[PDB]
């Protein structure tokens, strides 16, 4: 064990790991779409930057779950990262309905893990996750979900959706 | 009691009172259209800006009556602020025609406030009327009808709406 | 209906909607408290701004938690709000210790509220809670206590209430 | 006649003559009121710059009547002003009651004045006066009527009117 390690239960060391993993498959999915909407047959510009914000988004969050491994005295073991689940991500509203799910998985995994965290009596942990994870999906969530019912009403397709890709460049 | 009561009835303090609780049932309805506009499934920014603005706009003038019915010595009396005939208030076009209903009745009753106040011979609540209150409901109506007129061309849902809701905002 | 509800039961949804209505009652409580203070028979401009500023901080705590019921997916339901209790607050200690007993109230109800969260295991809600509306209460009730006192000391009425009065200006 | 003078009745004429004298009359108690405040045995400064303001404003009054009665082709005819009702004006609260009951003559005194207007169809008249001299007084009414409510709070005299006196400088 480490010198700094003080109320670490071995479960929540465990999740983190898993956690990790997520974040940064989640943070590979947005970077597969970033790319996707700067293909030529595609030219999504503002979708592209979108997903690249959020790409780096996730990747920040796997590395400061990493950051809070070390700082507790768990030790960080990291995984294979999948490949996304797509290779092509349709149209910019299925993009859209995919993060919002995608989204919502991580904020399940991040509200079982409160869970663990509160039954091994960890308020430090409990802390991090209540002011840097679950607030943050929160307002992801609820902004993409605003996106989707935006694009649908520009038409989610054809003109409408050439001038809300404008609006979120 | 008082002592600045000069040339001040009991019915223009009165309908004063009565003025200020229509002030805050309508700064309510346009609190509660401005939320409206805010949910996950409405997404209308533009729309909500506006309404928001509104409430704050009409609480405005509840206040700058209390202040008057002090500045003449008149005493205030609040009464309950009644429940928003609705709790959603359907499309954009559809709460714009509400609005337009809505201040044109402020309208009515201040210019019925405005005949009561000739009726006793206050100029000076006249005065404080025309200066204060129909200048400025005049211009409001005006606003909300052109507003109706251009989200009706601009077609009132689709994107025409999502189009027009950016200018709003 | 809404896209974004996660983790987010009935009565957490129920008891946001009935804490909105509480706060938009206080809100008004203060509203009048603040006019009262303006009387000429009355004349305590400090007791009447710091009620004022009191009216305004109570409702913006109503429309935080409008913002938030629609952030969580809940659905906004706004009753009627009551008639302040009052239309002649008394004097400057009277209303001072109205407000404390009203703090108390709005304070016993979030409380009720943080467990009702805890109970539904929603430690968003609970986080919301901790730091946007028990730290503010807690606040707010400590500085009406030293302000009572500091009246009590100053003699409640006479010269030194006009000079008390003058320091919350 | 005139040959600017349209729809100017020789009745508002007159009365805007006799107007006049009233306000250099009442220009004339407040400038003695000033300097009784500034006699050693006395010593109010607040009070006294309070009415040489006053004075002043009084003062003011009475030209922009003047200046009104050549803007409509009227002639101005100055009579005698009276000599202050009083020479020695008593205590700070018995002073203010004086400018307070003065001030009200006044309003009386413009009211029927805006009557005289309306019944003479004279829009402009009562324009004036609803909007330069009307809000003045009803303003000036609620100010005295205020202060005299502060100052007997602090105690009429003793401390209490030294402090205030304080206030008002
Ligand atoms: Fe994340
Ligand atoms: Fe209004
Ligand atoms: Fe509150
Ligand atoms: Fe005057």
């Amino acid at each position: 064990a480490s010198q700094v390690r003080q109320n670490y239960h071995e479960d929540c060391e465990a999740s983190i790991n898993k956690q990790i993993n997520m974040e940064l498959y989640a943070s590979y999915v947005y970077l597969s779409m970033a790319y996707y909407f700067e293909r030529d047959d595609v030219a999504l510009p503002g979708f592209a930057k979108f997903f690249k914000e959020s790409s780096d988004e996730e990747r920040e969050h796997a590395q400061t779950f990493m950051k809070y491994q070390n700082k507790r005295g768990g030790r960080i073991v990291l995984q294979q990262i999948a490949a996304p689940s797509m290779r092509e991500w349709g149209t910019g509203l299925e993009a859209l309905q995919a993060a919002l799910d995608l989204e919502k998985q991580v904020n399940q995994s991040l509200l079982e893990l409160h869970s663990t965290a509160s039954g091994n009596n960890d308020p430090h942990l409990t802390k991090l996750l209540e002011d840097e994870y679950l607030e943050e999906q929160v307002d992801s969530i609820k902004k993409i979900g605003d996106m989707i019912t935006k694009l649908k009403r520009a038409g989610p397709t054809g003109l409408g959706e050439y001038m809300f890709d404008k609006e979120l460049n």
